[PDB]
RNA sequence: GGUUCUCCCCGAAAGCUAUUUAGGUAGCGCCUCGUGAAUUCAUCUCCGGGGGUAGAGCACUGUUUCGGCAAGGGGGUCAUC
């Protein structure tokens, strides 16, 4: 139970960091996402079929 | 901006790379927990190594002063077929 006290040792950030995507309610990013790269399912390309 | 009870153990980073990126983020580095594994790792002594830095030097690349020797160049006087 994060945020409820100090001595919870989860108290005033939740275990969240202080202010990033984390931090921010519904905040965080995709899956996948690389920091702005395309990534690398998608750097390679696609191979094969489904028989 | 704020995030509410307690104790115990360990304990960071503000770096690299990349990004319509540079007060964001991802991977790695660093932290924690768990499971494995070797006289694995660290320090010292001895031994075996590649350095080319500090310093020094002026053969080389350049730079710099003085002296000697001295072509050559410039100026003047004659002559300038
Ligand atoms: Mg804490
Ligand atoms: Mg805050
Ligand atoms: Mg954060
Ligand atoms: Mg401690
Ligand atoms: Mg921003
Ligand atoms: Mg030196």
């Amino acid at each position: 139970r994060l945020g409820r006290g100090i001595g919870s040792g989860l108290g005033k950030t939740g275990g969240r960091g202080h202010k990033g995507q984390k931090s921010r309610s519904g905040g965080g990013v995709r899956r996948g996402f690389e920091g702005g790269q395309m990534p690398l399912y998608r750097r390679l390309p696609k191979f094969g079929f489904t028989s």
